[PDB]
């Protein structure tokens, strides 16, 4: 409800040292390797939908582990070939896919797909839980980078790229991604492993400088990783499960990232901590804004919705 | 904190109908077949524990799904054959296997297995995630009885009690079952699902009357079930997940259990309802004693492990 | 979060007496020509909204009590004459006045405003405060049907009607009116009072059964009500607020909708409870539908979203 | 319920720099002429209350804006010239205006006028709401000075002054004036903006320091200002209403006050916090004193009322 | 926040049957001839305080148990005798013993004694703690009614009484008692235990129905009782416990009370429910009135003061 | 949840100086001289309990003040003489004695005595309240060293192992002392006042480091100290307050422990705050440990149960 973390003049020169491994871009290369033997199978099923001016689908692919991965797609009612956004969704929440906000980004002409989170809404998550894991996703898999559950997502959002690009109607060129807090670090990630997205707004990112919002955040699901220290308090285990976690942390991905980003922060979130984004943005080295909000928390910001939509305008149309 | 459910009068007669589907038992018959067609392999791994008069181990065994599901094993350091009890745990709350307990219910005299729960705690689980599901494990695979989360667990529990009833130490003919809320469900289960159990304790049982559980609930986790309708809209979704849950539910198995049982309700309780405890008890046909404790709730109650060590005393020693 | 009114076939069936004064119907036309007398002098001022297919203005127009009411007022950029709606939002919860949601329901084709309230969102409040009252608007001026703040707001709802409708390029015959909670209870207000709309949709409408919302409600705002009768504690105080109330109580305006009427509530909400709703809803006479969502509360159902776009495409289109 | 703001031996010399703006002094020349243009008509109405000694009324007369202001008025039975107090009450919270308490300063031997906040309690507010506010009298007109709603209530709160000034039975050389919170902050405005009162107590006085308070405050009111900035989100907007708050911001009034001053904080009060109290404080240039509770917050504080008691007795009797 | 209790029409008859034990009218024969074998030994030592109209002291007796009981008197600084004031406050909650309150109880014009409750405010407790107890003062002494810690309270509250009256300049025959929750109680207690009392207010009355109470209450500290019982378990504890309270409750010591009652509840009340209070005020036999404020819980009730005060004025003066 | 206090390389530092009044070691020798008056008069009472290998007793003895002291002794059934156990529990926190625990001490293979701390569970407090104190033990005699509440319970811990000691099975030279929260405290006092333990176990202790803990403390007890000056608000009580509190402050007695001591914190502890804890544990001049868990508060730590005995068998076997 009120300021809690560092102030804004100490937010603004935070960029704590990135954490990567020294085999990090060797993961990622081999991981995207593992993507790649996978062929995308891409499936369009048309649905009813109340409107007009638009044609809304359900997308189906595969993705790395076989996975079925689902969302989605709604396309302006025009002869194209049209820009396009791949929306990602935040933590453990959407409801049915968040159909009507595909719908009104497809209305203000863009072909939109809203990949649904493996595990969470729709999407199937084919990787096993291999050790047990504190209640919830962040910690399924986190003893091994290979296992972990944002690998299988991460590359997932690659792969929603991939597929939407190789559609006749969709222009390659002009392709956004966008998303909030999970989706946010979707986001991120998606434009630091893919040379597809032209452009990248990205709302209070979470997965980002994990060994601080561990210790400042204040509300789930960050705290999960807590959780899992609890019930699991081998010394070895916290150190392996933070190695595990700075293969996916966005602070370290960021510096990938060659497009133009456009992201927010509300100053009183203590989900996606202030320090925790300013972190990521800090890292970022390319064309940049961050928009600060400093009376919003973990939430939708109206002036930001402005700020997008006037981005994506600029830069896909 | 205070009285919220029906009156103990009321309580005293709720038996509401069976929801069994016509398959059911045909379900249990070919989940078990298929628990068979994986061998076992046992492996026990010596450990050092700070304690005489004990021999402490790691038990880890093959399952359903060829997962690996595992715990600590705690034996009287001395000439068998001896007692023995399988643990089950609660949702969620392991926290490194309650490795001080097992050994503690070893210095009482009976071999003890606390069984870790796939995914929840160091055993691994190999069922994938179908379809998305709301955060935590009550809603994976539940579009269908044979991907349903608690099909793997219901099987590994039964698995544990053939594992540790072939040890050359154990008297076969003396093994109880024992635990609460979800390991009080997971009591119920095995001793429905396996002849091996001479006797169980369950405390405030879980997995019970889930058509009422959703309804009158004021904790988690039975709301992850609400939590997952939100997020699923569809009439037909929620038709087919009561449906499938209906098969896991301990009221619907009780009727199966033949041997002598002890079980206790805190009438607070908000995670496990009373109405939910009494009807899974009501479906019982056995020897059976529920104990009532107006003023406690979802807790460790001391008085009840006195009547359980004495009830394990009275049918395994 | 869980089940708290009456059972669902008792709401079915709840139909309080109305308690509308013998004046009622008189003190609605005298206030209709008070309205009246106040020329709408309607402004359009055209605003860059980073959206094609759409032009954007601010309307602003005059009310009862020579008020200045504004909103946004988005429309088609093709050919008219278009369907139009009216948009009346929630209590205290209008940010910047939904600039982006008048702006997609324009793209979905409908001549949209959004009507925001006096005092609350931008437009003026010229009614004074002739007693005091408790924190917010609920009291304000409820010694006295005259002075009563909704007074102002039915009326200036009415007026909204009245100028959209008046617009060359806006088909009158094709007017919907819609809003939840406070913007539900103004829906249904501006169709008892207006022959103007077409159709209505009526999230989980506020407003309605003053007698029993401050009985049954856990949430603010029906229990402002509740407070201004602790600071101002005659049994003469209590009586005469809620024969004002009972003026603009829309279970007393129900039955003079004409027109068809789509409505939700969900079973869980504690600020619009249940019985609340269903008892406005009975109180219709006229075709209509109540959408009942058990496990939601007083918050978006994307389920319902597609039967209101469904509604006004069949009613509107 | 502990320590949160600054440590005390901070706050002690916490004296932010003054933020009123080169036209302060003359805005509030110009407003006190405003208020003189009204005429006051007093009118006193006997009121039956159960006790001997003391006899009561209901005071009215008329302020700013032609607002009708009230509040009971208790008068020692003997005769006169008495001592006096003006009495001002906490924001939302006068209950059928303490007559309880004015009755008992009447027994301590002073004519007591506790004035009722125009808009909160028995007392007209006509001022309209000219933009439209958050929930709560915070934000009312506060884009522009002339419309703000303290405004009115300071100005009220120099009537009350010179009303009971003017009546025979009061010594108009010996008037207090006191409250608590909102009434601490009319309190120092009274004594500011005008020459009548003698001493003055002010109990952790609201309405100081304003860009602090919106910051550090944990508790209502002072974060209807933020909740003003989320539903109003223009940069412009929020640098006016900070300005609009500086000519009502208390620590730029207290250097203009020239008679004794007793004021209380206690260190736990997140509704007021200290730093902005002791801000208030450090900028009287007059006798005074603060009196610190370290275990108190927002409420009665019993010694202070021995040190209130004693210092009106000292200074007016 | 809201009504939670037994509706009206249901408390208005509610009348559990008496719990008194046979031998309850001995005990507490015995308990008055245990206090009359102390010598109260009052003592009057002046204090200075700052009003002029009275004369204030703190006054020490001493009880049963020779226990060491004070508080603040307060007389009319005029010739006497005058009527009188015994005071008895809430549990746990006096704050250096209201000397405030009682000055303005005499300077109303009554001579007026604040009971201070031993242990909890300035008086001595000399019974010790015979066997252990919850957090608190309610089960102090619980196993046994002669080493109960409200046998000693309610002695102390006679003797207050004895003390009072034998003093020259009080009217012994126009002495009130008065006390909201605790308070009330002790007042019910006196008046049922002593003939000196001329005539009862009870704000919302505490230690009564105990069984109700203990199964209805929401918030402390009723429920320090069932505390006690998850401490210590044993089924005959909780037998001889409620035993021991019935000597206590109000509702059986309430038909011997002979003089006027005025007493007060709000129905919101989750301290004192108001099925507790009813359940006493249905057990007087004496000219009685209950005061009833829908909006109101444990609370001071601004109304009923007034009520309280005219009702002394009526009795006393 | 989350980390609160001074961050873990400060807190590694923070040594408070003492506060040990000049007669500090004077009062705790004549206070061992009176507890050596009373003769312990110790009485065994054998116990049925469900288990082989242990003996089962209610031990009763008499301490300061003629109290009868109690709780379970539970005894290895085989041939002694045992080590041996005396075991202090938490603030309010024993329920029926944690018999269970006892006899699970005794299956270790230690005779273990678990105190019941006066007043609390069982044992009887023979101390007066001399003055009136703020709910619960805390600030009971809190204004005399001599009557403090606190006094007679170190005595009682001290006398605990005098009796344990003279027992034939026990050997005196293998005793070792443990508990948590206030059980710590008593563990670190026995051992500074009695040369008998040889070693000892103390988690997260608590009455340690006053001055801090009443100002950094964010939950129970220690807030009842606050609690009493709200209550009793001179400053000279607070002044005689925190000087008695002084000569019970584990920090103070810290530095006359001899013997090898274990402690655990847990940094998100906010009953006993992690400050308050170093502050103990910096005292000690001493073999010594402190084993710091980041991610654990007030609670049960399983990692340390295993340091706990493997600590004991060290020291004790």
């Amino acid at each position: 409800m009120q300021l809690f973390d560092l102030p804004l003049d100490q937010l603004q020169t935070y960029k704590p040292e990135k954490t990567a491994p020294k085999d990090f871009s060797e993961f990622w290369k081999l991981s995207l390797e593992e993507l790649a033997k996978v062929q995308a199978e891409p499936d369009l099923q048309p649905v009813d939908y109340p409107a007009d001016g638009v044609k809304v689908y359900r997308l189906t692919y595969k993705s790395f582990g076989n996975a079925r991965i689902t969302g989605w797609y709604a396309v302006p009612d025009k002869e194209g070939p049209h820009p396009a956004i791949v929306k990602y969704h935040g933590y453990n929440a959407s409801y049915d896919g968040e159909i009507h906000e595909m719908v009104n980004w497809a209305l203000h002409g863009y072909a939109t797909f809203g990949m649904l989170v493996r595990g969470q809404q729709s999407s199937e998550d084919t990787s096993i839980s291999p050790h047990g894991h504190a209640l919830g996703w962040m910690t399924k898999g986190i003893l091994d980078k290979d296992t972990y559950y944002y690998r299988g997502v991460y590359l997932d959002a690659v792969r929603a790229l991939e597929v939407i690009s190789s559609f006749d109607e969709v222009d390659e060129t002009r392709i956004g991604v966008t998303g909030g807090a999970q989706g946010g670090g979707l986001t991120i990630a998606a434009a630091a492993l893919s040379d597809i997205p032209k452009a990248a707004v990205a709302d209070y990112p979470y997965l980002s400088n994990f060994e601080r919002a561990i210790d400042v955040a204040l509300e789930e699901p960050y705290l999960e990783i807590n959780s899992f220290f609890r019930r699991n308090g081998s010394p070895e285990t916290e150190v392996q499960a933070m190695k595990t976690l700075s293969y996916f942390d966005i602070m370290n991905l960021a510096d990938r990232v060659k497009v133009p980003v456009l992201m927010s922060i509300g100053l009183i979130d203590k989900v996606t901590p202030p320090s925790t984004v300013f972190a990521a943005y800090n890292h970022l080295e390319t064309k940049k804004e961050l928009k600060v909000y400093r009376y919003f928390g973990h939430e939708y910001i109206p002036a930001f919705q402005t700020e997008k939509l006037a981005f994506f305008k600029q830069h896909l149309k």
